[PDB]
């Protein structure tokens, strides 16, 4: 279980980097330098970094502060061998995103919004990012009078309208993702769940320019089976990215490592992917406890990578068991495949073995048999 | 506060003859005849009546006596000027939809499951509904290996592809309504929430056909602001219906009648349809607890109408004072309507006064002005 | 609806000067003055206020600097009228409490959490607080093995135990109330709902000696009724306190004006209160939200004194009508209050009537009438 | 893995035989004679059962046909070498408990309510039981005003003390246990986590006398750590059964098999009543899924016996590795163990290293080093 860079594991420099500051209580670690995070993950076996733009770059930063900290930070992406693949903007922590970017109510904001964006795209074409993940954390309300949300679902897909018209008029090869979460710094937050996002999408002018970017623990804070969101997205070819972490349930963000929380839910997920040919970059976006010191953190990020190392191992080893395979058909797994009426609308109402002819009694005693299966998944999973 | 049949309210045969049968204990009321639940609700002031399949018709009843019961019915929206404006099919009662219908894993109950239901669209077109709600109650599992949700997203769009070429090719002038709730009876089921049913239905050979029918209840299940959900619903021109009662947070589906559960929330939303014209049936999904004997059923639905009756009032008057029309210019909620950059991409990027010239602490100073508003329509709420 | 300082109203510093900084952004407003927080007060007609140990002094301040901060605020005290009836220890803030102050896993950090309490008991007998209270925020954990919970429940009744033993030395006459909560800042909290914490108190060698201080949306945190846990509390002789807010469900600790959140649950409660005789200090434990500026701050505390006015009418309006004295009575609400048995065991074992030639039929049959009755209380709190 | 009756698993006889009637569909199997359910038991490796009392003999049922079935449930326990080691009263199912039987308004329904309990101890005296479990399932309400809660405290406690008075003066050699749940079949129900439950014990007047029976699903329901609270409940001395089953989350109660729901969960707590010394009856309150058959059902005990007997291994192992016993000193759980003031208040207080000459900034930088810890637990569960 040592992760290679061929597993094309990413993590974010603001995960680990993460100074331990809470809703109630302050910052257990010192800031960390971009530089002294890019050497530590090629040191466990990582692929790659990922960033917001107040990360590499701090706030108001001025142009020449801001090449020298990308020629640093481009020195140690050449002494690593090391990419980065997707990028962000920072849109929630300044003051003047309070009520939001895209969706804030002043008119003077969405214009800037859109302005420090544009301006990060170009930044993460350079580094050649191939995607462009987009997490609204302010865009929503806590007080049903205050955002009309109609409007509110009219400023964003503008927004995301222009960042298609920025990308296709340049001739940059980038895909966006949106990455939905309920709720959490806001009260309520727009485009809840990974269904509320790709119904936002296919009403943008350029459909095929935008996926989602889902998370383990964004979903399961709303009570939602993961592994079923994450095959609604594939089964529409909008998986263009994914972040791997762990949660307990409906409550605060708490962005676990990737293992904790819900581990079969981990399990299932990660079979659902490699079954399925996932070739995206598997990031983590997490949280180093803050009780933890610099020697805590790096043995949590091993952690992430070390325990999809082995769920990809029992997941593999379920999928090969010939007495799951046999398992699998008794369940009927293989007529869910099949087409239910392949011979036509027309042959399905003439046929009398379908209605007048059929036996409610005999099928509904056939037993689904699907607690002798979930077990061998039990048996697989804790390897007894 | 006295209904009138203009008000279009409509009530559920199952709702008010619900006989108080729980998980865990027995039927506390006799069972009523639809005769006696029509002329009755048509005493209250209500103007329809809808049915599941089941409901007017017994499960198996000969083709006489189906045709009888369709007299009986008949003859009383005969005498009392009632209409049947929804019709819906029970998929879920009988131990052969145990695991679904359309999403069943069989694939002789599948094709079962179709027939069932077209055989009901011919009932509902003849009593002459316009709308036709579809709730998957038993699409979903318990078990993450139970259900490929691929395969299971395939044949639903089937399905539903198949009822849409139904009605095209005899001339019916109806349309379907996906009815959403992410869990009970089943641990999970499918298409969760409204966004999830707006996304499925896009990818329908024919989009025009079919919007959802939402409820209260079912969203606020999954701690889901409802008035918001009504608004995008509204925003894609997919609010074909609508089912109110009342919920009390996350857990079974309580049904409780509408004014109860979240009033606040109650009140949000009757200002939403008022102010944006809907002019569906309002349909009253609920369930007069078990505790109560018929009088105390009859005075359920009374409060259903009655509630929606006040909010409307107080709902109004919160629009009608110049004070609060102060109260709204105050926070900027019409910039809110107002385009970002009518102006264009390229006057925006060449705006100076959006960027380079923007005072971020001039801005980041000035108050929403939120929590007065809230006031005033706690204080329209109250009359207070 | 104008409060009266008799109404005892309270407010906390902590309150009101909350600067707005949330777990991901920074203060919309800046740090206030205690001196100028207090004089405000009194001009809305609030009754005192209550501080942690933090609040009205900086942590590590020098002793003439911490008294020059005390004659400030009594001196402010002796310029309005107002009282301080409850204070309460900051253990939560500095990064040395991370793991908590009496449950700390350290030993050295216990002892210091005991030493920084017992020196602000002192303070608060001097501005003669009657209530201390206890808030066990950083107690718990967030990882199974980290807190061995039997060990934990050992060191704080521990440190209670000695809270008691270094009152009843010194002559002080005041009591202490706990204040629970299920989560965060922690991932789960020791003793988390109002009936744990009644639990924890009978276990102290001075059971007289301490009470609970509830607060409403720490309860509805865990889905929890609040006039419900402020019943049983009443019950057991141990509501020393509460704590008046507003909160949307399960989720972050929202913390809204009191009058938000769930409005029938503030109107059940303040029913209960007013009827059942509790002569403490409403104390508002809330967070005017981080938009608004100042003045969006004062208009949020008169709102939680201007909607516990408007209750308390509506809640005797509805216990004044001979109405709804007739509507109890048919419920059979004054049976509820009879005894059961007072003619004694063998009575009841005896009585042919309570078993043998016992009419379950006819029992069954009666209709407990709760849906005319909830209509009425709809009615008196909509005022329609 | 094969259970031994020495490991003293006990099933219900309503456990197994559940038909797979569920809120909203039919029963999938046909019933069961209890006979069969207690051959069958003894086949895989149980250890005894339990019933409430009209599982055994039939509701209504005529004297002679009540011992007829005891007499044939005991030859089966002659013919099996099974005890029957707790036993229960099935207040709920009959429509004369719809609002509860100890707390049910009417007077005539309590005093039968008590009377049907006490029947049913000498039933299980005679079969021989140690434990009584009591669910008040049907105590709560639905509505603020239908249960005056400090009242409906009063009536429990009489019926629990009279309940006491009746052992004591029989001579019974019984204890009993309550089993809380926070909701379901009523929207909020008395008592609802294991707290609550301990803090109305202490108020009988034969404190000794009455234990808890807790449930993995019904604290998860909640969202509460059930180690956690199975910790509290050993703390006081008043561990007296427990349930074993599996949940995912906050929702109806699914009551899965023990070892599904939360896995780390039933990691932990295994763990915990083994090195804590819990010797009663490892208890599987659960139900096999209504999709199987009776092929399905038996597949179903097996795994909660398999599944506890793995963890039992794996907890083991994990506390028998010197690594791990390494890993426990690092983050100073043996400290935790240790008094915290043991020299007493006035050395503390006199103690100048524990405030004034006290490095609280080389305290707070000590690591706490739990997340090596929480992947050695990782690796020993998953066995890699
Ligand atoms: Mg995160
Ligand atoms: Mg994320
Ligand atoms: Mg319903
Ligand atoms: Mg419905
Ligand atoms: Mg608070
Ligand atoms: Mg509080
Ligand atoms: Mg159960
Ligand atoms: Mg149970």
């Amino acid at each position: 279980y040592q992760p290679t860079p061929e597993d094309r594991f990413t993590f974010g420099l603001w995960t680990v980097g993460w100074q331990g500051r809470d809703p109630f209580g302050d910052a257990t670690r010192r800031a960390l330098d971009p530089v002294e995070s890019v050497r530590r993950l090629a040191e466990l076996g990582a692929h790659g970094v990922t960033f917001h733009d107040d990360d590499l770059i701090p706030f108001g930063s001025s142009d020449s502060e801001r090449e020298e900290h990308v020629k640093r930070f481009r020195q140690a992406l050449d002494d690593t061998g090391m990419k980065v693949p997707m990028a962000t903007t920072n849109l929630f922590t300044h003051p003047v995103f309070k009520d939001g970017g895209f969706t804030a109510n002043d008119r003077d904001v969405r214009r800037y919004a859109l302005r420090k964006t544009i301006r990060n795209i170009d930044l993460a074409v350079e580094l050649g990012a191939e995607t462009y993940v987009a997490w609204g954390g302010r865009e929503g309300a806590e007080s049903g009078g205050a955002k009309d949300v109609r409007d509110a679902l009219d400023r964003m897909k503008e927004a995301f309208d222009l960042l298609g018209e920025y990308v296709t008029s340049q001739g940059y090869d980038i895909r966006f993702a949106i990455e939905p979460k309920p709720n959490e710094p806001r009260g309520d937050i727009l485009l809840p769940t990974v269904g509320h996002a790709l119904a936002f999408i296919e009403r943008l002018e350029r459909p095929e320019l935008y996926g989602v970017n889902p998370e383990v623990g964004h979903e399961q804070m709303a009570g939602l089976n993961f592994p079923h969101g994450i095959a609604q997205a594939l089964w529409a070819g909008k998986l263009f990215h994914i972040d791997l972490n762990g949660q307990n349930g409906i409550k605060y963000d708490q962005d676990l490592r990737f293992g904790a929380g819900d581990l079969r839910a981990a399990f299932w997920l990660v079979d659902l992917l490699e079954s399925a040919g996932y070739s995206g970059p598997r990031h983590f976006d997490f949280k180093p406890p803050r009780t933890e010191d610099f020697d805590g953190v790096w043995a949590s990020a091993a952690g992430c990578m070390r325990n999809y190392l082995i769920l990809k191992e029992r997941a593999a080893a379920f999928r090969a068991d010939p007495e799951v395979q046999e398992a699998l058909r008794a369940s009927r797994l293989d007529e869910l495949a099949r087409p239910t009426a392949a011979d036509g609308l027309q042959a399905l109402l003439d046929d009398r073995s379908a209605f007048e002819e059929f036996d409610v009694d005999a099928a509904a005693a056939r037993g689904m048999a699907f607690e002798r299966l979930d077990q061998l998944a039990m048996d697989h999973l804790l390897g007894a």
